């Protein structure tokens, strides 16, 4: 069992806890508290690849925080809504930072989140998928709320992961 | 330069965490008065870069810990507060040490306060015992006393120096 960190950000809003709690409890519960309820959630999967994962909701603001959370991160989850272009304008000043201040060898994933509300898209597929392409970024459209891709994503940054 | 945070204050009831935050945020006390700060929460501030705390009791809350991740949720720091003269008061302190190790931000800055230390002729939790623990836990610690206003400035401004800017 190879064990890593990994750690969220993005926007307040765009479903960082959602997603976290979705994968480790593999359920969601619309409109609960923007939080994981823990320090960091521990969850696996086979390839056998076990992540540490750790939350950033309710401390987005504060970027000095960074060298705590970076410090030993392998992976690092840059979320966005995919019905709010400024958080994909956001998401690209996180994967900037990440860049700068996290480690050169850190796995770095682009999740559109809430892609079940596609009828209400205001960042393009092709978009996120070119910007995340130019930066050597996994990405991956994400619904914490149906499940769809979630896990997938996981498992896509586990592959990418030394072993 | 305002740097503002979240802070939550934990305790078993009548240790004092009301009378705490109302002696740094109003600059006063007024013994058994009722245990609560009257308010969501309040705001002051401490000079360094200036840092402003927005500051949550969980007085009358004490018992649901079901509550923790709202309380939780957005904090930057925390104190823990006991009673020098109560040591079932520090034996709980250490619960809520762990119950925010376990369930706070990895990030969160953690305090101890030995509470109502004016009463030092009933002390029943040793100094040493409250500091080697502290230690322990990467803890900043002191004894206050909201009575007098003993320490409880100083606790806040050392707090405000370990959090980021
Ligand atoms: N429709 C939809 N809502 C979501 C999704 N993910 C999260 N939400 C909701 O969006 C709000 C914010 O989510 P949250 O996970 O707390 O965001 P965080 O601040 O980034 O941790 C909550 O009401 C969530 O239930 C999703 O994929 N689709
Ligand atoms: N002697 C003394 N009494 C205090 C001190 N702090 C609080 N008290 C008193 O202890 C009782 C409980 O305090 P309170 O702040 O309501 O505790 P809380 O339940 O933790 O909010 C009240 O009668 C306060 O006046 C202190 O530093 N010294």
């Amino acid at each position: 069992i190879c064990q890593f960190k990994l750690v969220l950000l993005g926007e307040s809003a765009v479903g960082k806890s959602s997603l976290v709690l979705r994968f480790v409890k593999g359920q969601f519960h619309e409109y609960q508290e923007s939080t994981i309820g823990a320090a960091f959630l521990t969850q696996s999967v086979c390839l056998t690849v076990k992540f540490e994962i750790w939350d950033t909701a309710g401390q987005e603001r504060y970027h000095s925080l960074a060298p705590m959370y970076y410090r030993g991160a392998q992976a690092a989850i840059v979320v966005y809504d995919i019905t709010n272009q400024e958080t994909f304008a956001r998401a690209k000043t996180w994967v900037k930072e990440l860049q700068r201040q996290a480690s050169p060898s850190i796995v770095i994933a682009l999740a559109g989140n809430k892609a079940d509300l596609a009828n209400k898209r205001m960042v393009e597929y092709e978009e996120a998928q070119a910007y995340a392409d130019d930066n050597s970024l996994l990405f991956m459209e994400t619904s914490a709320k149906t499940a769809m891709n979630v896990n997938d994503l996981f498992l896509a940054i586990a592959k990418k992961l030394p072993k």
